[PDB]
Order: C-alpha cells, then structure tokens, then sequence
C-alpha cells in the first residue's frame, strides 16, 4: 500500500508520479477531474466508499452523470470557482446520498500539478 496521508500538503506532488495502478494503493478515495468535471482517474477506494465501479466511471461528468448530489453551491460551486480562478484548495465534510446509503465523508479538493486538472480525495468520517 502507498504511503501518503490524506490532506498532505505536498500531496499534489506525490501523486504527480502515480499511474492508475499506484493510485488504487491509497487509503482514501482519489478522483482526478478536468475543468468540465469529466473524470480522468478514479481509485479503488472511492469505488469502495461509493459502490461505483472505477473503470466504468471514467469519461463521465462527475456533477452531471455520476454524482448529482454534489451539484450545489457547497460542492460544485466550489469546484468551479476554483477552475476559473486557477487555484483550489478546500476541505469540507459532506454527505454522499445518491442512489446509496447516506455516507458522511470528508472531502479535500485541490489543483493538480498537471495542466488543467483537479483532485478530490475522499475518506469516511
């Protein structure tokens, strides 16, 4: 298993070297998004938390298609204030309830090193 702590400050660096293989190795959910919110990567652990199948969720819109319950000011709005600003780094608690048992999680979103793309890291709470 891969040694990185959630909320780690330099985390967007650490993961800069991970492939889809090394990503499934973490202790917590990891989604890589573009600016439109289409999903570029999606780890085993977020599959574990949400019951979604990592491999099929790739290419879908996170906020249109995969998780409509994050299409609020308090999540999607955040995300998109970040994308136009060019910078994003926020952590917050949040309840995933879409087509699933309501699950309280903590969320950290953050801009990745790579061009136009963003992470969301998720862990139970």
């Amino acid at each position: 298993m891969e040694h990185v702590a959630f909320g780690s400050e330099d985390i967007e660096n650490t993961l800069a070297k991970m492939d889809d293989g090394q990503l499934d190795g973490l202790a917590f959910g990891a989604i890589q998004l573009d600016g439109d919110g289409n999903i570029l990567q999606y780890n085993a652990a977020e599959g574990d938390i949400t019951g979604r199948d990592p491999k099929q969720v790739i290419g879908k819109n996170f906020f249109k298609d995969v998780a409509p319950c994050t299409d609020s000011p308090e999540f999607y709005g955040k995300f998109k204030e970040g994308v136009a600003s060019g910078n994003l780094n926020t952590m917050f608690e949040y309840t995933f309830d879409y087509q699933m048992t309501p699950t309280k999680v903590k969320v950290h979103m953050k801009k990745a090193l790579s061009g136009d793309s963003y992470w969301v890291f998720v862990k139970r709470v």
